[PDB]
């Protein structure tokens, strides 16, 4: 079956692993190490398609810079995370959307920029700026909880279907 290799990346603490626990698991993880990285595989079905999700919930930097390169360069389509309550995160965001480019030497890289705590009354970040750096990158932006599951699917399922595009071509 197609497998589709996806990586989860933003800044510690914006909610990597908690989206990731939710779309395999379906439960929201209130406490997991910041320092754990792990990939996770799930069967799921999109648009009819049925396929493999294999997902890296990353956690930073790895021990040797080369492995980060390496998944880097193995993945397909990147989930550019960051949390509505923390700028510093957004700001972050400009950083691995470089990093991953020049690893895959490539201006065409299957991404999505996830918003996520949509569910907190904190919010420092609004819609429109980040709707606007989306736009100046032409990649869909979508808003989550990882505690509600509010957009969860719509996050990874898009991933997908950007990946999907990049491949027709
Ligand atoms: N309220 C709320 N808390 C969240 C959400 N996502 C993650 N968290 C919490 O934010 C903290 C960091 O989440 P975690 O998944 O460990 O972030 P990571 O470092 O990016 O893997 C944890 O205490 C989670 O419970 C969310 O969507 N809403
Ligand atoms: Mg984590």
């Amino acid at each position: 079956m197609t497998e589709y290799k996806l990586v989860v990346v933003g800044a510690c603490g914006v909610g990597k692993s908690a989206l990731t626990i939710q779309l395999i698991q379906n439960h929201f993880v209130d406490e997991y190490d910041p320092t754990i990285e792990d990939s996770y595989r799930k069967q799921v079905v999109i648009d009819g398609e049925t396929c493999l999700l294999d997902i890296l919930d990353t956690a930073g930097q790895e021990e040797y810079s080369a492995m980060r390169d390496q998944y880097m360069r193995t993945g397909e389509g990147f989930l550019c995370v960051f949390a509505i309550n923390n700028t510093k995160s957004f700001e972050d965001i400009h950083h691995y959307r470089e990093q991953i480019k020049r690893v895959k030497d490539s201006e065409d890289v299957p991404m999505v920029l996830v918003g996520n705590k949509c569910d907190l009354p904190s919010r420092t970040v609004d819609t429109k700026q980040a709707q606007d750096l989306a736009r100046s990158y032409g990649i869909p932006f979508i808003e989550t909880s990882a505690k509600t599951r509010q957009g969860v699917d719509d996050a990874f399922y898009t991933l997908v279907r950007e990946i999907r595009k990049h491949k027709e071509k």
